[PDB]
């Protein structure tokens, strides 16, 4: 038995662990003995499994079964339907959910040694990507996962990209849902994306870690307030991208280290290769845990 091959009449549904658009994620038991002893596991499956839906998702699964990292979450295997070929990626279940709810629930009971843990481990994981020519365009903590208290791995990789061959960025034509409010400025002017894109996407998670989740403080709710509430539609995304020229930027986090309210605007620099690398991060992170501990 090849055991990345997964059954899907096997597969017992426990619990939900997300859904949005294209999308859901589900805790199932493994289960062909039907005696209720085997794995848990997470599948991920598709809400609208149209043949462009699909193709992308096929893509997505040769991306995550290619990456092997202690910050990234394991593939476990997949599931094909008979006729149709519908997919399901099966993953390892990390049960302490994501880091947004984790860090919501638990607020400042997490100190800023375990805040920079996590954000060294994030940092990991993304470097370990970049090497492999990809880019996230995705990266928030509702994307991040923790497996225990000393350990978070990236969760998820649906909007995840290979760069082409000769080039450092990545041009997207015909843009679906977007998470705008962690895009770099050529993102939300030129649609690119690049390392440096995910650089600035994890300034922002840095930005969420600090801020412990307060609903008052997200970023969303952060951009809305600097062009104004009453802006809808299309006209955020103009008025974000003229805040962002002027340096209009989401403030120091209440109680955030200096050292680490320094590496946030860095990441928010509007010149795309000032912007520092995931090497460096990590490095620099690892640094002030050290001095901290
Ligand atoms: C991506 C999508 C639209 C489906 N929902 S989301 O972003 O809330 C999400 C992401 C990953 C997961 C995910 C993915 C793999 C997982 N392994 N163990 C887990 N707890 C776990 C969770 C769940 C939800």
């Amino acid at each position: 038995r090849d055991p990345t091959q997964f059954e899907e009449r096997h597969l017992k549904f426990l619990q939900q662990l997300g859904k949005g658009n294209f999308g859901s994620v589900e805790m199932c038991r493994y289960d062909p003995l039907q005696d209720n002893t085997g794995e848990v596991v997470a599948v991920k499956k598709l809400q609208h499994s149209t043949e462009e839906h699909l193709r992308d998702f096929e893509r997505e699964i040769e991306i995550l079964k290619s990456l092997q990292h202690d910050n990234i979450v394991k593939y476990k295997g997949v599931c094909y339907s008979a006729g149709r070929r519908n997919l399901k990626l099966i993953m390892e279940y990390l049960p302490y959910g994501s880091l947004r709810d984790y860090l919501q629930k638990h607020k400042e009971r997490i100190d800023h040694i375990k805040l920079l843990q996590y954000t060294s481990q994030i940092c990991k994981g993304m470097e370990y990507l970049g090497t492999k020519r990809y880019i996230h365009r995705d990266l928030a903590t509702r994307n991040i996962l923790v497996e225990n208290e000393n350990r978070v791995k990236i969760g998820d990789f649906g909007l995840t990209k290979v760069l082409p061959q000769d080039k450092e960025y990545y041009k997207v034509k015909e843009p679906g849902e977007s998470p705008i409010f962690w895009y770099a400025p050529e993102s939300l002017t030129e649609s690119k994306f690049s390392v440096a894109s995910d650089v600035w996407s994890f300034g922002v998670v840095l930005y969420e870690l600090f801020t412990y989740i307060e609903k008052s403080k997200s970023p969303p709710a952060e951009f809305m307030r600097m062009i104004g509430n009453d802006k809808q539609g299309q006209m955020i995304v103009f008025h974000l991208i003229e805040l962002l020229k002027n340096n209009g930027r989401l403030p120091r986090p209440d109680g955030c280290p200096d050292e680490i309210y320094m590496i946030m605007t860095e990441c928010w620099n509007n010149n795309v290769n000032q912007r520092p690398s995931f090497r460096d991060l990590a490095l620099r992170v690892d640094q002030i845990r050290d001095n901290m501990a």
